[PDB]
């Protein structure tokens, strides 16, 4: 009668139950039940490129009606404690690419029950899941990266299960609060279909991000350091020719350093096959800087019998070595641009 | 009637959970449920800017009443066993930003259960949580930085459960006891406000901390060894010019030790994409070791053409530059303090 | 009646449990009850030399019958909540070389149970396992490595429970979908057997592949810069042999770089007592600069006494180090293609 | 009747348990329950300074009397399975100054419960912990630390529960046979007290270890390379002064190694923000490596117009840096010892 | 009455457990219960020095006989499902020098129970488990190691139960099929005795390992290094006097590269305070690179003044060094072979 009253409804909860089978789904042998789902996004804590996985903590709420549920008399929403879903049937809902995910449980397992007077159950999860993400580097680090999450009934076909976007595009939240130090969120999807099994068909859900890459660290970490280094064997031009320790010296370092500066950068990578944009730039910088040592080689080879000539070889390098080394750097930006 | 007679205690507390339905909330149906809580912080025991996190172990103790566990005839307050919480309910409260958090569990699970005769439940836990703390590293590492923690219900909206401070100000405890190495806490404030969601309006309390980073490790570490080294480069200005191979080398091991220095620091920083204060020092110090190599490259280029100015230039190099650097230091210094 | 009727269907549920015990094969004292294996691979994770093991995501699926659960005026295959798994009899299936597995459990635990009118059971898992791969690194990375994953009963004896792969060679799917960068799956087998051991024989199913490693990465890692420290160690050839300082310096650099190359490589592998093929290379071209150090000290120790022999020997250097260097690729390559 | 009859010890067991409540302490509403504790300590099984704490194995036993299970008939003392623990009461005693610990489990749990007659009982349990341990730094590595590991009970206070060590200083055993490579442990102390809170007085049991570290992997790895560089750098002063690449090469590469050796061994060591010992050894070579570098500079500032001015500074130098840094080492080492 | 019977077989298990109580042993109160042991190695994971430990995985067998699971009328041995292993009373047998370990559980827990007519019962599980070894590296890395696995009772005296090893010198199998690429299993032992506590004495089984090390690992990576850098030290000698730079250049590097090595290498090994038979190797060889650097000093002192007693020091240091750490070898091999 009141709806204040407990023991009314405690009554009405426990005649609910009473006959309840778990091991059925709702409309068993019947239309299948359709559950709308919703994705608060919390956060996305790291992207990582080794492990080619993204972590992604979010609220995770499923909608379905159980007629079984339905009440009369309460005019009200039954918010239930958690510890009742486990005396509830639910769906058998898991994300089809993840690697390790679970449900965070402190206080209480992060958990809720919302009952409705005809039968309607909402059901919702905190969820910190690792979703493994395939990424192409061939342009890394001026790629760009597309990341799904993909959601699917693991035991139930489309004839049992059918899943919706609740909401339409509008079921997935706070993408625009995520914080990705390294990475930006350009365009977010939902992607409702049934993929076919040999089972049978199975209903499916896709979030995907389309995530850009910020250069801006990787200019200061690795672009301009190979930039000095270049500009730096360019200072052997202007040191004469009789200080063969002086000019080899400068040879050898920065050809030294551009080799530890592309094989320090790859060990971080995952090993791939394939050459990255970065280590084209690398392998470039590389190229310069071992001319330079060796038009010193041909210019101590010739300097006795031809000061003349060696003098002039020194005062051209210092003209197109510059020049060519920002011709390649034109080539290379416009490209990946 | 004997306080001391457990049969007679072990009777009423059973007659207590006679009936009890842990799936309702107490006054469910009518007035919201206030839960007072405080927290006594055992510790902080790291703080990382590599995953923008901290960890936190406190003593998480919530305060309500429920008329339905109100006893008569035992003027004392029972201390029960902590797994009667299991038979009760309690508020489903958890941390917002948390990223990973467990209660402990040895010997016994670290939770206390305190009934009143009125009705008033007092439930502690010990748990250690990582919270997620976004930082900006701009100024780093003479940074500020403020760190949350952020509670809420998350299942019962603001109709069903409310939450406050017990103790107003005083709820947090053990801030001062807190040793962090690196940091200093300035200030700890305590908020408690409502937030609106699609479902409703929850119950929010914040508990934040103002942290100052200790620059006294990174002066032994970073600042002093980039001083060292450009200093380093200076020696360069009194050796002869004809000593090509030690000027040389002088400003080869300069150069590329600033760099490394830069690298490697930014290594163990997360990959963000703005300049740091310490970035901006370094690339500085960079500056004045290059051009000291660079003159002695005009030096070696004008000294057997002109030796008389080329002496004059290095003469002046031991000036210059020492009042350079210490005129960067000023500003650079007087702005981030 | 209905199969709609979710009561009836409930009531055909109850008496297949009722006097069913978990604790009974089916056909217990009587002939084994045969068990059918199917995998469809999800993805494989990783392959670490250094731990010798890799992991591996994929549905295993069992096929069986049991008579007790034959049920009669459903014409449908009853797909159940996964829960009803516990009370259930289900094969003691293990992985003989696992080092770590777990089933996924969010947002239920992957598993599913689907009954058939006849008593046959399909019972599925999500499970991400970790097995033990021994591999033979004599010919890294040029090597072909077999990883198993074997299947076997760990308490039940081919008296009580016989394996199969259920569909013969397309029990086993997903393999062409497995992206690895570093290694293709050439081939792919399915192995059915039975192992003896001190309590009886044992069902054994078997599933391996073949991988290649793929060499583009150790190229541009490993290969390409030692070669270019040989090429640098030839410089000094060209080099006047009175620039000491300059040829000693090129010697230096380029043995010391060798080392740390051959060092740095084989501290990420495991501390395996034999030589691989990579590291033969990597002690040739040890052998090709030292020599070219040793070449100049040879001309230094005669070029005041014997001018004309110094420098016909810094004349052929330039000939015969490239022209045996040439060749020293030549054998190792086709030896190891 | 007989002792070896299991049915009258079954029966005798079940008659303990019959109204047995859990939820309440031996004599609640009573004296308080004097629980006795004992450690056998396994191991210590490593002290790590970056993060502050001990991992700690041990045999923890707490004996209390709880009256409602005396028995008669059976002079025995009955040693039961462990699982009749859940069964029982036990003290809530937790660690306070603990970050991880656990119970081992293979094969079974670790504990072992045993009654007497009287109705005292012997509770057991193998518990791994890792307890925070704060460390004063500023001697490192010639300093001497204090672990604690305080024992408390988290629910009850003293008017419910009272802490004892049973057998007063041999309460703990094994402390003789930990085997700690880095440290030995000079002495351990037991502490009973009770810690005043808001809630009221708490019991308080505290075990403390006092560990003196050993200097002898410190010499080998820090303190003797600084030495040999330092006496690497003094090298330079019988080098003639005319060998000026020769000598800056030897104070640049002192210098640089002094650096390296100094930053590489605090990036082990957590960032503390004051200076410690053996930073106060290093950058006292770091000095004297400098100045050997600017000994030279001076000199070949003036070797040419005054040459025999300039020898005599290398004679001397010869001299008065081995004798200073001698006196250096002298005061340093008898100030930390 | 029919084997192939299950409700027969089904009443027959009921009657067993009914009124069975796991908390009482096998003949409580009477003789002791004997506990035969077996073990199947499967594999030996690793084996760390920084950790001190060993991982071993292996099928764990115990073997007693229980009256009161005694059954007649059924001539075959009942092999049931694992989880009737917790309605039964088990051994509470632990690991004594564990560090941590668990029991397989994919798919189900790796578990068997096997039942005899007489009462025996056959408990396995499949185990990887973490066990602590003190390891002397003294004669590292020609070191012997003896790593054992400690077996006993946790909360039975030898009153209540005893060990044994099933089978003799036979119980434990698979020793042949472990395969350690840094060690070789000399010999393993199996030990049966009782070690007297506090509370009384209890039954213990050992299992022990002898390994030798590999040294062709050690020989690759460290030992011919150090040679290497040795024997690049002495063509200084051959190098002529006047060449300051490339002599000194020659002595810093090697005299740098040694102490790198010898560092490095340590820092991989646990912070030892002794000295290790590599270390020795490694200061042996320091003392052998800086008297040839000192060589040259002595040298570069006196050329100007006594040029004969110059060039006849750099002749017999070609001779004296190469037989010198000839001999210093040929003594350290044979005193630690
Ligand atoms: C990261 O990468 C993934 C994988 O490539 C991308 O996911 C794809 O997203 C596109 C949309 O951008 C999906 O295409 C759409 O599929 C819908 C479902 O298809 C089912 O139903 C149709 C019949 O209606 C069947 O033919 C089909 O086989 C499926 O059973 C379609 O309904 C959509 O059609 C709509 O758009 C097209 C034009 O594109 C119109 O012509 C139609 O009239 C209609 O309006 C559409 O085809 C695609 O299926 C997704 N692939 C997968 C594997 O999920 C992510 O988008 C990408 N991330 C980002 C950020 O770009
Ligand atoms: C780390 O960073 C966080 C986030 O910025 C800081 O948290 C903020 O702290 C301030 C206080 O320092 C909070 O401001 C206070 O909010 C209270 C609650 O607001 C609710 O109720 C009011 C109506 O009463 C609504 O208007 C509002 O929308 C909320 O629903 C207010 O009651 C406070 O008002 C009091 O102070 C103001 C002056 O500041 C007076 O004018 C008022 O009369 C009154 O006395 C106040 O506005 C703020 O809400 C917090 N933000 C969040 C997101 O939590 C941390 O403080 C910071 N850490 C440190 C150490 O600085
Ligand atoms: C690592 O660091 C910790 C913390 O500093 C040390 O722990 C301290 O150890 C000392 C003993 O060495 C403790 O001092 C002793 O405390 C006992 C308990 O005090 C309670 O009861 C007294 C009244 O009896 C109250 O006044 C007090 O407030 C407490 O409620 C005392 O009973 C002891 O007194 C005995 O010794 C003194 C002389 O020291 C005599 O005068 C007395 O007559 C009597 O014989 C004593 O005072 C101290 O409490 C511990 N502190 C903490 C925080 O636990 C560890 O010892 C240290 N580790 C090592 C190896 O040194
Ligand atoms: C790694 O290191 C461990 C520890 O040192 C070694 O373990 C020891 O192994 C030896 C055998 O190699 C053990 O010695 C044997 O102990 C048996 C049990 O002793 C109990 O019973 C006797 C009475 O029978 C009591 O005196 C004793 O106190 C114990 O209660 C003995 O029965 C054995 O005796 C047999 O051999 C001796 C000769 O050695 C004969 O004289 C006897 O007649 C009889 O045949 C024997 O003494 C020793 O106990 C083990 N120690 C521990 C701590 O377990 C491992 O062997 C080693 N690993 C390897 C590979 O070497
Ligand atoms: C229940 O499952 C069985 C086994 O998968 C189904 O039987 C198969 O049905 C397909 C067609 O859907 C046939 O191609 C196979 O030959 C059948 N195999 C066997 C062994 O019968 C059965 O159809 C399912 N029941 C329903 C109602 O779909
Ligand atoms: C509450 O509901 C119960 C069950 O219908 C009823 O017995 C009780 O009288 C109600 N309470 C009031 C105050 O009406
Ligand atoms: C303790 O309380 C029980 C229940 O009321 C009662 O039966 C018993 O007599 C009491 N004990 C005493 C000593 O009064
Ligand atoms: C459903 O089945 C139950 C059990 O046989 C039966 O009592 C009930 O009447 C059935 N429902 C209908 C609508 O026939
Ligand atoms: C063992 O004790 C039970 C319970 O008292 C009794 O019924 C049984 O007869 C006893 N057994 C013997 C052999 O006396
Ligand atoms: C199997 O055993 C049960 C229990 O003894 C019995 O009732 C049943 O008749 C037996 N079955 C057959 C076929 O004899
Ligand atoms: C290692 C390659 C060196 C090339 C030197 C070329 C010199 C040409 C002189 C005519
Ligand atoms: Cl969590
Ligand atoms: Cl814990
Ligand atoms: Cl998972
Ligand atoms: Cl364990
Ligand atoms: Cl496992």
């Amino acid at each position: 009668n009141d709806p204040g009253n407990m023991s009314f409804v405690k009554e009405t909860v426990d005649k609910l139950l009473k006959g309840y089978d778990i091991r059925l789904r709702p409309d068993f042998g019947g239309p299948p039940v359709c559950v709308g789902m919703n994705i608060d996004i919390a956060s996305i804590d790291m992207v990582s490129e080794v492990n080619m996985d993204y972590t992604l903590t979010m609220y995770f709420q499923q909608y379905w009606r159980d007629k079984r549920l339905a009440y009369s008399g309460i005019p009200l929403n039954l918010t239930l404690d958690n510890r009742v879903a486990d005396q509830l049937w639910v769906p058998d809902t898991y994300f089809l690419n993840d690697k390790k995910s679970f449900v965070h449980g402190v206080t209480v397992k992060n958990r809720m029950i919302r009952l409705h007077p005809d039968g309607t159950v909402l059901y919702g999860l905190r969820i910190t899941t690792t979703a493994a993400c395939m990424m192409d580097l061939r342009r890394y680090p001026l790629d760009e990266q597309n990341c799904t999450l993909e959601i699917e009934s693991y035991g139930y076909t489309t004839d049992d299960i059918e899943f919706y976007w609740r909401g339409g595009d509008k079921a997935v939240t706070g993408v625009e609060r995520i914080e990705l130090p390294q990475f930006s969120i350009v365009e977010h999807r939902l992607v409702s279909r049934n993929v076919v099994f040999a089972t049978g068909a199975y209903p499916r859900l896709s979030l995907s991000f389309r995530l850009k890459r910020n250069i801006g660290y990787f200019i200061l970490q690795t672009y301009m350091p190979s930039i000095l280094i270049t500009i730096l064997s360019w200072v052997s031009f202007w040191i004469n020719y009789d200080a063969s320790a002086a000019r080899v010296a400068l040879g050898i370092t920065t050809v030294l350093t551009m080799t530890t500066i592309n094989t320090h950068l790859r060990e971080t990578l995952p090993k791939i096959p394939y050459v990255k944009a970065i280590d084209m730039y690398l392998m470039g910088c590389f190229v310069f800087v071992f001319l330079a040592l060796l038009e010193y080689a041909f210019v101590n080879y010739i300097f006795f019998s031809q000061p003349a000539r060696a003098a002039a070889i020194d005062r051209w390098s210092r003209i197109v070595f510059p020049f060519t080394f920002s011709l390649f750097n034109l080539v290379y930006w416009l490209y990946y641009v």
